């Protein structure tokens, strides 16, 4: 099965799904974050963020404090599973994480850390 998913955040505060599913037979998983707005990085900064969904709220909240050096998330946050960088208009960026990360059954969520969007760009993560 395939093992990657191409996502969207734009100048509107919308990631492109709100809904992603990671087959079970992969080892690893490519998410491929690209922002098609024209508003630069430092007031619509998007990235990808991972976390179990207890967990959402507090990365969200760290992460806004850490500001735009940090790409809005606390050093050393081991609630995040996996993210991309922050990125702006024009940019993309992609990482690769392990699904050993991710149990069958967990509630996950992903969403973006720029001060205010995760309320407009969340979604959830399941293995299927
Ligand atoms: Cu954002």
């Amino acid at each position: 099965a395939e093992c990657s998913v191409d996502i969207q955040g734009n100048d509107q505060m919308q990631f492109n799904t709100n809904a992603i599913t990671v087959d079970k037979s992969c080892k690893q998983f490519t998410i491929n974050l690209s922002h098609p707005g024209n508003l630069p990085k430092n007031v619509m900064g998007h990235n990808w963020v991972l976390s179990t969904a207890a967990d959402m709220q507090g990365v969200v909240t760290d992460g806004m404090a850490s500001g735009l050096d940090k790409d809005y998330l606390k050093p050393d946050d081991s609630r995040v599973i996996a993210h991309t960088k922050l990125i702006g208009s024009g940019e993309k960026d992609s990482i690769t994480f392990d699904v050993s990360k991710l149990k069958e059954g967990e509630q996950y969520m992903f969403f973006c850390t720029f001060p205010g969007h995760s309320a407009l760009m969340k979604g959830t993560l399941t293995l299927k």
